[PDB]
């Protein structure tokens, strides 16, 4: 059994009415997120990282900002469908951390549904999908209110 | 043996008189940390990666920023807790890496001894435990020495 | 067969005339980057990330800022002399995924080229290489054209 890890990394900006689709969940919240998808960036980042850990590139690659294909779709789709393919080269998922970092709105008491939606989208258990989050304590662009930045870990075996 | 990766990251601000404690070593500089524990943004990020591999959530999670039960206490403190929470799950500790981002102070001179605390703490040899660090090159709110950054990723094996 | 996991997080800032070197490959942009060697973040967050897997500490421990042995190389050199150094402590390479952090230039058409050099100096296959890249949204330092970041994980194997 060789295992393979993987990291991504995204980022998001404030604007518009909320709410924030983070994990796939709706979170309510003052301002929303500028996307060309729905703006996860807990899938995002998710996605990424599980892709690199199958050396498939990142999200753009996969489906271009532009192309027909796979287009203005929802972050889960783009997960499951990155999924897909991940298994397709012959991976299992080994386990995911996430963690997201925003100065606010609260994503604690959201965590569990994440998972959920998560070890769906993956076909796993729980046990194997973990989030967290964290403010910058004020400081830089997610400290002072204009984004959310996440960042997700990915181990694969195969 | 099965084989869990986990992340952590943490931000802490400036403010107040020195020293400030990294990696449970206590650093001359001419700011302290604002903090409610003891500020140690290394010792967060690593609990963070450990609990994350364990999926158990967050520091946050697992001491509530209000709760009696362990309450404004020094990292080291919440460091070994979590590990034996981590413990009592059925995990022993693969490896750990660890990169402070902060523009000063210089902090490579207290790895060595920011190692044996971790490595005490954890109950392990030296040689599973790396600590780094970097500057932004004077950009970002670490770089402009508004605050310290920190990242870490913890391997485990069941 | 153990398996070590390691972080690497790299900041370099822009300055002067273009290009720069970016995993390897010189790409063309209005700006240089600002550096002691030639500025490959991409480059310097991977060989952190292999280092710490290794626990060998980072670069800057392993080449002083200032020293004679190894002084003001190209980023490849560094490379290649760190993974000499790894394998000297009888480790193998399981796989590496890098996420580049900037607004511009356009890292994707030159990702290809990145892992032909990278995967030549660790003396691996490509599909052990993987490179991303992702903008901040125009938020923060890169966002705002000041940088770029670069983070990198890697697997190693005794
Ligand atoms: N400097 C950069 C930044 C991103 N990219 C590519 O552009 C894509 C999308 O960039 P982005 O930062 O807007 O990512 P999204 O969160 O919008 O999906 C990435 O997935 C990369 O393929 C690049 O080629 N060069
Ligand atoms: N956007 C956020 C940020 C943090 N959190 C939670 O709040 C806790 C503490 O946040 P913090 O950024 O002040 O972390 P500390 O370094 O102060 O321990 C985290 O551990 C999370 O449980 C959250 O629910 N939503
Ligand atoms: N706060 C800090 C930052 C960096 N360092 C050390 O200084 C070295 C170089 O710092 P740097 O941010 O300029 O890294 P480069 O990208 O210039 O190689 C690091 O590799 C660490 O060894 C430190 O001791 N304390
Ligand atoms: C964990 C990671 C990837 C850290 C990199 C730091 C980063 C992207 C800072 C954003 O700039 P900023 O918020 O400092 O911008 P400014 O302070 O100029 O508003
Ligand atoms: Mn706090
Ligand atoms: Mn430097
Ligand atoms: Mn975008
Ligand atoms: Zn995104
Ligand atoms: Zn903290
Ligand atoms: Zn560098």
């Amino acid at each position: 059994a060789e295992m393979r890890i993987g990291h991504g990394f995204d980022v998001h900006a404030f604007g518009g009415e909320g709410p924030i689709i983070i994990g796939g969940v709706r979170i309510p919240y003052e301002k929303g997120l500028l996307a060309h998808s729905d703006g996860d960036v807990a899938l995002h980042a998710l996605t990424d990282a599980l892709l690199g850990a199958a050396a498939l590139g990142d999200i753009g690659k996969l489906f271009p900002d532009t192309d027909p294909a796979f287009k203005g779709a929802d972050s889960r789709e783009l997960l499951r469908e990155a999924w897909r393919r991940i298994q397709a080269k012959g991976y299992t998922l080994g386990n995911v951390d996430v963690t997201i970092i925003a100065q606010a709105p609260k994503m604690l008491p959201h965590i569990p549904q994440m998972r959920v939606f998560i070890a769906e989208d993956l076909g796993c258990h729980m046990d194997d999908v973990n989030v967290k989050a964290t403010t910058t304590e004020k400081l830089g662009f997610t400290g002072m209110g204009l984004g959310i930045a996440c960042e997700a870990v990915a181990l694969l075996i195969k």
